C-alpha cells in the first residue's frame, strides 16, 4: 500500500497529456554519442522550460541553453542550477565557441516564419559546430505529412480537477492553425480556455537544403517518440 | 453562454455521453418490458412520457405492437422520429397532455420526473400520465435519489472520439436540499470546427412519501422495486 503525488504552463500540459522530456533528451543523448563518442559540450537552441536540458545536463559535463522569451529563460534557470543560459536569437546569435552537439527540439524553429529565416538559424547553430559536431532538429509535420482539419482530444484527471481538450488544425499557405479549446471542472466551477497557435511547416527538401548551405550532412530519423521524426546531421 | 438543455446541439451527443458511461437503454426497456407484462400479460399499447430521443421507446417498439411518444423538446423529439419513423409521437407536456386515448402502460425513466420543479408539479404528472392508463394499466417511474456519495458537489468529465468527431464534456453538479444544480459544458470538433455549448438544468427529488400521495391522489396503487438496473429503483403501480 503506497500513494503517489505532486503538486505545484505549457510544459505541465504535455507531461499530462504523456510526453517525456527525459527519454527524448536521453535517446537524443545516445545518438549524439553514436556519431561522437567523446561529445562534452551541448547547446540546446529554443530550449524554453530546458526540460530536454535538465535530463541533458546529466549526460554532458558542459550544457547551454539559447533562448528569446525571457519569461521562459528564467522558469529554464531556476529549474537549471548549473547551467549557463544566454538570451538571444536562434537566427542571430554568436558566442565565439563551438560545442560537440546542438539540438533544436520540439519544432522550435518552426516559430520563424520564411524559409529565410529558418536557414539562418540552421546556418547559426552550425556555425556553433565543431568538425564533425552534430546538429538535432525536431520538425514541425512536413505539408505531404500534415493532415488538414485534424481534431485532437483528450481528458486528463488531475489533483482536484479534470480537463478536456478539443484541438483543431488547419492550414492556410505554409502556416499551420492550432485551436486549442480547454474545459477546467473543479470545485469553483466550470472555467473554459481556448488557444491558438502558430507554426510554420517546411518540406523535407526545404530543411535538407538548409543544412547542405550551412556544410552539414543531413539524415531523418522517420517516427520517433514523438511522430515528428528527427534530423540528425553532422557538419563535414 | 448558457442554454437549456435538451435543444439539438445536446439531443445530438446526449446518448454518446450516457452510452459510454455504460448505459444501456435496451437492456432497461427490456426489463421494463418484462415487469409489465408480469403485470399485465396482455399488454399491448405504451406511452413512454418524457421519450427524448426515444432511445427506450426503440426497444419497446420491439416487445410491444402499439406504441408511443410523449416529449416537451422538440430537439430532442426530432431525433426521437429520426429513430422511429412509424410511431405516433406527440409534443406535450407531462404536467398537462391529453391524447384522448389509454394505454395498457405509461413509462418515465431516466429521472424524466424530477425536471419537474415543485411536489404540485409531480403530482399533476403522475395524475396526467395515470388518466392515460386502462384499468388495470400499469405505471412505471424512474426516480431521482441522491447517489451514496454525491453529498454536497461532483465534477464529472467524458471524452468520446468518434469518426468524424470527437465529443468532450465536462460536467458539475451540487446539492442543497432536494434541489441539484446540472452544470454541462461540451466540446464537439469535427469537420466543420470547435464548437462549444454550455447549459444549466435542475433536478429537483421528491419523496417516497410524495410519490406514494401522488399516486394514491391518482387513483393508482403503487409499488417500489430496490436497485434496479440504474441503482436509483423503480416505482411500479397499477389503475384501480
Ligand atoms: C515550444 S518552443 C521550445 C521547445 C523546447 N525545447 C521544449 O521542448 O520545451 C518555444 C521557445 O522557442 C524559443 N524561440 C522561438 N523563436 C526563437 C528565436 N528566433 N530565437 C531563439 N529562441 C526562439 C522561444 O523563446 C520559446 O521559449
Ligand atoms: C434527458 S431525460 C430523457 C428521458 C428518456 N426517456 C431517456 O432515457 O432518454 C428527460 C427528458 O424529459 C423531458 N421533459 C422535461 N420536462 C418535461 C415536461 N414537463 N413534459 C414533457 N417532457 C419533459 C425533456 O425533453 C428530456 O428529454
Amino acid at each position: 500500500h503506497h500513494e503517489n503525488l505532486y503538486f505545484q504552463v505549457y510544459e505541465a500540459a504535455y507531461r499530462g497529456r504523456g510526453k517525456s522530456w527525459h527519454d527524448e533528451a536521453a535517446d537524443v543523448a545516445d545518438r549524439i554519442r553514436a556519431a561522437r563518442p567523446d561529445a562534452a559540450r551541448l547547446l540546446d537552441v529554443g530550449c524554453g522550460t530546458g526540460a530536454h536540458l535538465e535530463t541533458f545536463a546529466t549526460r554532458f559535463p558542459h550544457v547551454e541553453g539559447l533562448e528569446l522569451a525571457p519569461a521562459m529563460l528564467a522558469l529554464a534557470r531556476h529549474r537549471l542550477p548549473g547551467v549557463r543560459l544566454h538570451a538571444g536569437d536562434m537566427r542571430t546569435f554568436d558566442l565565439g565557441v563551438t560545442f560537440d552537439a546542438v539540438t533544436c527540439l520540439f519544432t522550435a524553429v518552426n516559430f520563424l516564419g520564411t524559409v529565410a529565416e529558418m536557414r539562418a538559424a540552421v546556418a547559426a547553430m552550425s556555425a556553433h559546430l565543431a568538425p564533425g559536431g552534430v546538429l538535432v532538429l525536431e520538425p514541425w509535420w512536413f505539408p505531404e505529412r500534415f493532415i488538414d482539419g485534424y481534431v485532437g482530444g483528450d481528458l486528463v484527471r488531475e489533483e482536484g480537477r479534470t480537463v478536456a481538450r478539443v484541438s483543431r488544425s488547419t492550414r492556410q499557405g505554409r502556416v499551420t492553425r492550432m485551436e486549442e479549446r480547454w474545459l477546467v471542472g473543479d470545485a469553483a466551477g466550470i472555467r473554459e480556455f481556448s488557444q491558438v497557435g502558430l507554426l510554420t511547416m517546411f518540406t523535407r527538401e526545404e530543411y535538407d537544403a538548409a543544412f547542405a548551405a550551412a556544410g552539414c550532412e543531413s539524415a531523418y530519423v522517420e517516427g520517433w517518440l514523438t511522430g515528428r521524426g528527427l534530423f540528425v546531421a553532422t557538419r563535414t
